[PDB]
């Protein structure tokens, strides 16, 4: 009879998920708020880890057009395939994924990421007055990553349509189910029209990579989708949550201050420590399967909260305290397993460079207090609506 999500829009996790961790089953059943669709539900570590490593839990399988699902539409354009990593992958481009995402990509793009950050962060720091450090800081950089590292480059409006349909289609609620399918086909429908064009001018970002690589208008269009939902409200939400971490932690931030060696640690426990997405990663059982001793049938989906997960204190001692540095296991906030964010990288470059960037000038703080803040209510990828602040 327990509905999902669980409408914690803020930073504050619902109590339900510690009640789910604690009671006498390792999955619990829900019910989709927005399909009535039955679901399984996952909070606890150690069962995380077993479910996110077995590949006959499927991704893919629970991605598709007719899934049981959390959502109350499908995350697709109508018509198409959707499921874009898929498709790169199975056309041979885990490579071109390799050189567009990893460690190389990290390079070339670190110096003008840290470069950015810094700028954005002296900017607001001349400015007499208070600022918004969503739409200042937050929204420019991540804007900038996109552009710049997946998707060329775009104008003011193109980028504001595509942040309008990211906001509009990854919705729990706030909008109709028609307008959120249609954010969908106009992203889509975009792509169709801009995808190759944006291949076609200067720089080394993704959609040109695997544009240029040894693929159908269609294919290139899914994958540009794929890259503003995978990399835009994901990097916009989460900094934005960084930041409030950050900004609530004023002895962590001095402590960085003085000890710069010590913000790998501090980027590592944010992904821990703050929340991201309202909703679960899912997979569908591909035949009759058993999670700790609990029957998962055949075409039955199963959610693992990464959130739960990350504030499991059989995994983490004191797992509602920020503490850079704490030696536990690995985190949840890029996932587990085959499907363990490939953004990791670039994210975690950003993170640290918005992380310097703030540990560079203390006294950086919130202009109003934490409850005044005012949060988007229904994105599966939290965000608040603006980050008051001043020095
Ligand atoms: C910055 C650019 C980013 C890109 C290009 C990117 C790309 C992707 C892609 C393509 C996937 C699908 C992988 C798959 O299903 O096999 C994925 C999954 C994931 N991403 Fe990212 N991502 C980015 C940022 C982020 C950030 C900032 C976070 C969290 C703080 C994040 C968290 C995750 C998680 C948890 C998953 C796993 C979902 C699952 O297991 O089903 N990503 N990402
Ligand atoms: O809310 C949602 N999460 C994701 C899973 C997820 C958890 N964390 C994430 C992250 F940080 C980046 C990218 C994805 C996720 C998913 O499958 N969704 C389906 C329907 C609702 C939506
Ligand atoms: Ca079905």
């Amino acid at each position: 009879t327990l509905t999902y999500p669980f409408h914690d829009w803020s930073q504050e996790l619902s109590p339900r998920y510690a009640q789910l961790r604690a009671s006498d089953a390792p999955v619990c059943p829900v019910v989709s708020e927005g399909t009535g669709d039955p679901l399984w539900l996952v909070t606890r570590y150690a069962t995380a880890v077993k479910l996110l490593e077995d590949s006959r839990f499927s991704s893919e399988a629970a991605q598709a057009s007719g899934a049981p699902r959390q959502s109350p539409v499908e995350l697709r354009a109508p018509g198409t395939r959707g499921d874009a990593i898929a498709m790169l992958r199975e056309a041979g481009l885990r490579s071109v994924l390799a050189d567009g995402l990893g460690p190389r990509a990290v390079r070339r793009h670190q110096g003008w990421i840290n470069d950015l950050a810094e700028t954005l962060m002296s900017e607001l720091a001349s400015r007499e007055g208070t600022f918004d450090l969503a739409a200042d800081f937050v929204e420019p950089l991540s804007s900038a990553l996109v552009s710049r590292t997946l998707l060329g480059e775009l104008s003011a409006d193109e980028r504001d349509l595509l942040a309008h349909c990211a906001d509009t289609g990854l919705r729990f609620c706030g909008v109709t189910h028609e307008e959120q399918v249609h954010a969908f086909t106009q992203m889509h429908e975009f792509f169709l029209e801009h995808a190759r064009r944006l291949a076609g001018t200067p720089g080394e970002h993704l959609l040109k990579l695997i544009a240029e690589a040894p693929l159908s208008d269609e294919a290139l269009a899914e994958a540009g989708s794929l890259l503003v939902v995978a990399g835009f409200p994901t990097s916009s939400g989460f900094l934005c949550g960084a930041l409030l971490t950050l900004l609530r932690h004023p002895d962590a931030v001095q402590e960085l201050h003085a000890h710069p060696e010590r913000v790998p640690s501090a980027v590592e426990e944010l992904l821990r420590y703050t929340p991201l997405s309202t909703g679960s990663v899912k997979r569908m059982a591909t035949e009759d399967l058993e999670i700790d001793g609990v029957r998962i049938k055949a075409g039955e989906v199963v959610m693992v909260s990464l959130e739960a997960v990350n504030h499991d204190p059989d995994a983490f001692e004191d797992p509602d305290v920020f503490r850079p540095g704490r030696e536990g296991p690995m985190h949840f906030g890029f996932g587990r397993g085959r499907h363990f964010c490939p953004g990791n990288r670039l994210a975690r470059c950003v993170i640290e460079a918005t992380v310097r960037a703030v540990a560079r000038r203390p006294g950086l703080r919130l202009a109003v207090a934490p409850e005044e803040i005012s949060w988007h209510e229904g994105l599966f990828f939290r965000r608040p609506r603006a980050i008051p602040a001043t020095w």
